């Protein structure tokens, strides 16, 4: 509540590091938490079958909430944790239970970068769905009321993206974080057009946040999954109207544009942390 | 949380549907649900005396909670008159706010909410005096935190995620201005975007020259919760704002003016506002209840 | 829960009147509650040393969570509390005293417009108040009609007389400091795209403090004069492309021992 918040933080990282005691022939350091967001649903794939990994489901590690996993192994050559499945405060989570997980893992004393990714609709007039975005700055909108993107994490990704020939489209900008659920009316993109903003979604920023005041580098990707609508509605005197209902955003696109840009997306991430 | 706004729901659609059955001979399926904020409170004397309208004080019905529910028939229409809201600068959570509404659409017969608004004309070409019929809003509180969708979703309601894109129907819209003709009302109704704010002050003038830069045309202290919550049930939404003051934009005398405008000149009131929401109620009276007849 | 606010009011009140009524021979009617913000709060060397002050300790005082100083200063008598709804209550309760009528509150805030200096000053004569917008406001609940009404204008919330004030005293002190007229954001919980924002918003200084007490002692029907320093200018520029290769308390000290003598 106030300081059984930090006890189970000491309590959920004595779980992990005495799982991670039993399963590795080898002390298990991982360096990089990967938040498999958006278009990293497949990237457990990815991870090297030995040493076998160690997989920890939320319901056993204390102060893990659900309504999830922890993935720990070696992916490209260098320990990681995976957790997929990962809370938002648009479900009713407080801000705390939904980044006790990086509070957990920073306990170990390896981890010194996360990665997260996301799916965000673009505000951006020139972004298009199956673009992707490097995030370099943030506008935590929530956190208003009640850089911190490693330049060469970022110069490193677009490394990959050339040496991977990777022809997507990948942009650098601002990440609105809006609280969700509903997804934005059309004054309202054209009002986080005028903020300043690239790309808006409902994630990410909080666990960002709390990762950077961990000590962590921070590398952040979104994927553009829906372009927002930001024209005014059909008057009411229009003879010939546009359907208010054309091009509204709807989480079956978000779900299917995550999933046409995991290819490239796990391919990127899995050659950024060989090199972190 | 999420199993006991079910139970509160639940349990305060029964009391609904079981007075529903006592008191109307032929059972009662409303098509609408008017919300009577400012410019409706008197339109309560618009329905019809037979059959026997029905009043339930919110005392009376689990959860809810100055305040009742009124079924009845008005211009050949059944209907439930919203008569007193929540609001949020009361202390009252967004939950209690909008849970009439979810209570109500267990009837399964509404699909169309119709919510009336007193607001502060940000768009200068506003009057006091104008109306505002809503085709788009601002939810600010929502982008920050004070969602009425926040928590676990009433997946047996609507989606996790909703557009809002869509939210204020066309056809809605249209017909408003088509009774605004057939009752030769000259009152001006414009059509721009309400913004939401949390109140109970009104604004400043710097908070109203950013929401004028953010694409505001009015701002209220109510309805986009309730919109919100509406469109989650699938329903049609018609939403009128009332424009019961200028708001002052102007930046404030500055001290190195020798010939300064007085800072409290043109100030907001309540009284101003209840007055203006008083004059043009016979007006917004007319043009909801020609609308009722034809949804 | 209205209820049992209002008797801590009057608790504390009723506790500050007894203590006034001890310590001063004279009866103490303080004219203007200043809030020293932090690194300003040695403005209590500013008060007279006689008559004796009268120091009370938050930890004494009923419902309050620092100290409240009672004394004179320039010859006015004033009340220095050295440091939402927690927030506020001693502006509500030293409101039962009946006598003050300004609150001046000071505070560090930093710099969003680009032609402020860390060391200017800042006289606020308008605010943006992002939490109350969104719901963490200070008048949220049952409204204290005794105290003032359910809605609260802020058009007139920053006394233009109590401006011209302050920039009278600058230049009857000679203080030579820059002192700027502008908004005040108030934000609870910042990047450079949001200090960006704060700026295209009309944000001239940003900070955490000052607003909440401002509204409350508008809704008491108290004078408001605020005054901000600016502490760091807030980098607004965006961060690099992948592809590319202390003395300032004094002055406050000064304005505010001038200007309460006169209010
Ligand atoms: O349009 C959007 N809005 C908010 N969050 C999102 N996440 C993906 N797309 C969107
Ligand atoms: O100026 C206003 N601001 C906010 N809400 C209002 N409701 C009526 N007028 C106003």
């Amino acid at each position: 509540d106030i300081n059984e918040q930090r006890a189970l933080i000491k309590s959920a990282h004595r779980y992990i590091s005495e799982k991670l005691e039993d399963h590795f022939s080898s002390e298990f350091l991982p360096k990089a938490l990967v938040i498999c967001g958006s278009g990293l649903s497949g990237i457990s794939t990815k991870i090297a079958d030995e040493p076998k990994p160690l997989i920890l489901s939320y319901s056993t590690i204390p102060g893990f909430k659900v309504s999830g996993e922890l993935i720990f192994g070696y992916m490209n050559g260098a320990p990681v944790v995976l957790m997929n499945g990962r809370l938002h405060s648009y479900e009713g989570h407080s801000l705390a239970e939904t980044v006790h997980p990086i509070r957990a893992l920073h306990l170990l004393g390896s981890i010194n970068v996360l990665i997260v990714t996301n799916a965000a609709g673009g505000i951006n007039a020139s972004f298009k769905a199956g673009d992707l975005m490097c995030v370099y700055d943030h506008i935590n909108f929530p956190g208003l009321c009640g850089d911190a993107y490693d330049l060469e994490l970022r110069k490193l990704l677009f490394s990959k993206k050339k040496e991977l020939n990777i022809e997507r489209k990948i942009h650098e900008g601002t990440y609105s974080y809006v609280h969700g659920p509903t997804f934005e009316s059309r004054a309202e993109s054209r009002f986080l057009r005028l903020a300043g903003t690239d790309a808006v979604g409902m994630s990410t920023v909080p666990e960002v946040v709390t990762a950077r005041h961990c000590g962590w580098r921070v590398l952040a990707l979104s994927l553009i999954t829906n372009e927002c609508v930001v024209d005014p509605p059909a008057s009411a005197h229009d003879e010939n109207p546009v359907p208010i209902q054309e091009g509204k955003a709807t989480h079956e696109e978000v779900l299917e544009n995550s999933a046409k840009a995991s290819k490239d997306v796990q391919e990127l991430i899995f050659s950024v942390v060989a090199e972190i």
